[PDB]
């Protein structure tokens, strides 16, 4: 890890519920938004009972266009999930694993950190939890990011529909870093684990 | 040897066929692992069609049930739910079959292999192995609650047929067996 760099990175971010945070005007969106492949590492506590907030989306906010995005996020329930999407006739690739994060330990809002990777090489894409793999994907047409058809936002805490924020979290973005590079599965382990 | 097999059933658009008092059907509905082959024809343009269902079809356990399905615009999914609190394993794969042709209805071979050991889904079609998923916690339809029906071409949900295929099934065979990928990739071409 010495030497790799995220291109995009975020720290110590607080979003109300509906609000989001715009990270589309930011150095190394650009990036962001023609990811081939590359790794994304989360860092938040959530104080909303939200079904599904998004942690990180990049997608298409425009009108007839809500079905163009991908995200990461955390469920109500303790879950964590992404979608990959650029409309159900193109494709939809998604995970949901349970039981992986929790909101609250003691009273308190408790931090967890996620990650999801995708590598072109072998079609594949990686989740983590707290220190686990938690699924693995693998996908004969593989996508990514550049392949969902009119990109135009990365946000944080909610996903852009049609100009609305949909899947909207609350909490802290404690830190946030999207990198190019495909990281290790130990890497992931340490990292989300810590 | 399969647990459950079925051959030639044509189904109307919408009226499904079950197959919850087949003998095999009580083995079908408590599977821990398996592998589903269906080869079949679609007559319908629905959406989203159901090949076979196993699941809750009661009032309130409508996100209760596996299905292995086919979409209109040439896709091949399976959804394994027990509400999505519990878990939502899914698959969907796009341009794995084919709706139509050279303006006829065709023939497609799918199947989805559930491998509790590996903790693994694989889903085939045409010849091809399309998509893998390994999930930590491991599922399948002996997790599911309250199943009581095994469906050709739907989904029970409160009672209503959901995601209604149209055409025949052509073979169907369930086994509680996980077939390996080379035998997957043969019995689907
Ligand atoms: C993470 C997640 O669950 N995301 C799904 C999302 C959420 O469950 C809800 O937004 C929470 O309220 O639901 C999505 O589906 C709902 C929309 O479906 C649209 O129809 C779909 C149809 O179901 C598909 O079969 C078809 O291929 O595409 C249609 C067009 O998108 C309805 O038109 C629309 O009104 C909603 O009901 C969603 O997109 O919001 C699916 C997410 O995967
Ligand atoms: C294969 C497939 O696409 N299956 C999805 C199915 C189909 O797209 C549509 O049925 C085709 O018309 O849609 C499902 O979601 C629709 C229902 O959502 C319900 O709310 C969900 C909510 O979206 C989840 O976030 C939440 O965890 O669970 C809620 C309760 O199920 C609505 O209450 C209901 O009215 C529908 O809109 C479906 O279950 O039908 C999701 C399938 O994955």
């Amino acid at each position: 890890m010495a030497d790799i760099g995220s291109v995009l990175q975020k720290e110590g971010i607080e979003i109300s519920e509906g609000t989001g945070y715009d990270l589309s005007k930011e150095p190394g969106a650009a990036t962001v938004k023609a990811l081939e492949q590359g790794t994304i590492v989360i860092s938040y506590k959530t104080t909303s009972e939200n079904a599904i907030q998004s942690l990180l989306s990049v997608g298409n906010g425009t009108k007839g266009n809500q079905d163009r995005h991908f995200h990461l996020y955390i469920t109500n329930a303790g879950g964590v999930g992404m979608e990959l999407r650029n409309t159900d006739g193109e494709f939809k690739y998604t995970l949901d694993c349970p039981a992986a994060v929790r909101g609250s330990y003691k009273g308190e809002r408790v931090s967890n950190t996620v990650a999801l990777k995708a590598d072109k090489e072998n079609k594949q894409y990686k989740l983590f939890a707290n220190g686990e793999l938690i699924a693995t994907l693998d996908q004969e047409a593989f996508k990514f990011i550049s392949d969902i058809t009119g990109v135009d936002n990365v946000m944080l805490g909610g996903t852009m529909r049609q100009g609305t924020v949909a899947y909207p979290f609350g909490g802290s973005i404690e830190r946030m870093q999207v990198y190019r590079d495909v990281l290790s599965d130990d890497e992931l382990i340490a990292v989300t684990g810590k």
